């Protein structure tokens, strides 16, 4: 259904990010803020090829990881 | 792959499930802090029996939304 994506990692590598996503901000719908296992940051999106536009186009750091699901 | 799920609502609520959820901490691998798109709980388990398990043993208050997705 709604294509979401997980960004787990150092929490200020993650604000960076969000600091820079703030340029694409058409390529995602909404994007969370940071949060951990009682860090992380999800991100949704309005279809797999916007998620792909998103993935295409911001260079993720390789000490990030990166994980894909989908919401029903 | 992994299953998970989003709690949607007020924020006190989620706070009083995560503290009845302790009283049934073998029903679900992890939950997280309380996040909101820049309030949300999300939770995984090992399987679809799981989840099941738990959704068939704790109360949610109707004013509660419920997702269900999976983490690739």
């Amino acid at each position: 259904t709604t294509p979401i994506v997980h960004l787990k990692g150092d929490a200020n590598t993650l604000k960076c990010l969000r600091y820079r996503f703030k340029k694409h901000c058409t390529l995602y719908t909404a994007v969370s803020s940071t949060w951990h296992w009682t860090a992380i940051v999800t991100l949704t999106y309005d279809s797999e090829w916007q998620r792909d536009q998103f993935l295409s186009q911001v260079k993720i750091p390789k000490t990030i990881t990166v994980s894909t699901g989908f919401m029903s």
